[PDB]
């Protein structure tokens, strides 16, 4: 059966995973947290092993943790390397690239004066530490993709990062030329530009509808800073 | 050549990564950082990816990102399951177990006030939502460990949290008598047990020493909150 997304109706951090599936090219299903008794029935249900979401129902699973899901996604569909090293990589790559799109994960939730500081702050990282750092991995091995000449979870991730970066400062990758031709590249690959296509299932910039949304399911997150 | 663990003289993020290597058996060497010039010889390098510790020299990489490190040790050793899905299983309570040490990471910085505060959250995750669901685990299949019936990294994981949870309020896992007979057992394997031993590399808890430290070093953290 089809992988079961649970999450909101929005990014947050079900986005990686709805990238990860599509670029594999599994077709996912998704049942969205809109009110306060859906969740307290799922809580009451136990599926949420740490009263939590991300939660995807996949291969007979509940899969909890939003790091697991992905991990076991990259696994089962080839996108993690071929060995245990090339898995380090990997995994090494994408927690950069975790971390960077992390520190967008409150923005919605910001003030607008916060979040003219956070979207300094995260262009900040993007051009002085993480675009350097994989600009220089393709710079010293030449190769079209990040790990072993081949499309990874690496790559997606990346991709995905770089495109929530430019949609805070769309010149951002600018003095990067390397990544510039690596982005359109990968955004190429049919999976990948399927789900860049308007009508897939990639979600939005996380509106004020959103927030309202995750603020009334999980009455949390009311005063979030910078 | 051993394990070399670039970090500060504390637990921080490298704690796990001590926890494992020293589970597995493996012997290790550290580089403590201890002034600023130091750090920016390490940054000159260029040996550090995204410009941060934890930093681990081994098998010829310098592997940066905690949890790409430790997904490296746990598979290199075996201690990753035998397959896709019990590897999902172990990463899905490494990342409760992870969620729970990293309330905690702020703890050293944080003001008289606040530590009372953070220890009142920290306790109450544990008892309402972490500790009650690695009993189920165990409950359910009632097997000695919690993945695969036989050590994995998950069961490392999940002692090294009950025991800095006990850290806090020594009756934590109270009415948890599954966890109790666990935290006995995993304690006592060898490996396990000369790491809880005297005169082992485990670091002890995160004091102003280690706090006026890392302020030092890095030249950040002067004001963290709960
Ligand atoms: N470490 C977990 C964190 C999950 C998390 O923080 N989930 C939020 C929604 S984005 C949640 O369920 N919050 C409710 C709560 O923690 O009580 C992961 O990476 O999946
Ligand atoms: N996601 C990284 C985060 C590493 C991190 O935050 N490192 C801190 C020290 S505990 C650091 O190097 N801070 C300096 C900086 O970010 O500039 C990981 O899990 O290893």
């Amino acid at each position: 059966a089809k992988p079961v997304l649970y999450y909101f109706n929005g990014r947050g951090k079900m986005e990686s995973i709805r990238w990860l599936l599509a670029a594999a090219g599994v077709e996912f299903e998704e049942v969205f947290l809109e009110t306060r008794e859906q969740y307290e029935k799922l809580l009451q249900s136990g599926i949420l092993m740490f009263q939590q979401v991300p939660m995807v129902e996949i291969d007979g699973m509940k899969l909890v943790q939003t790091r697991a899901i992905l991990n076991y996604i990259a696994g089962k569909y080839n996108l993690y390397g071929k060995d245990l090293k090339e898995r380090a990589l990997i995994d090494m790559y994408v927690g950069g690239t975790d971390d960077l799109m992390g520190f967008l994960l409150s923005f919605p939730f910001l003030s607008a004066e916060d979040k003219v500081k956070q979207c300094a702050f995260v262009v900040e990282k993007a051009t002085s530490r993480y675009f350097p750092a994989y600009e220089k991995v393709l710079k010293d091995h030449g190769q079209d993709f990040l790990v072993g000449n081949r499309l990874s979870w690496a790559d997606i991730h990346l991709l995905e990062a770089i495109l929530m970066v430019e949609e805070k400062k769309s010149d951002a990758l600018s003095g990067f030329p390397l990544l510039q031709a690596f982005k359109k590249r990968i955004s190429s690959i049919p999976t990948i530009k399927k789900f860049l296509a308007p009508g897939s299932k990639r979600k939005p910039i996380s509106d004020d509808k959103y927030v309202e949304t995750v603020r009334r399911v999980l009455r949390m997150y009311y005063d979030v800073k910078p």
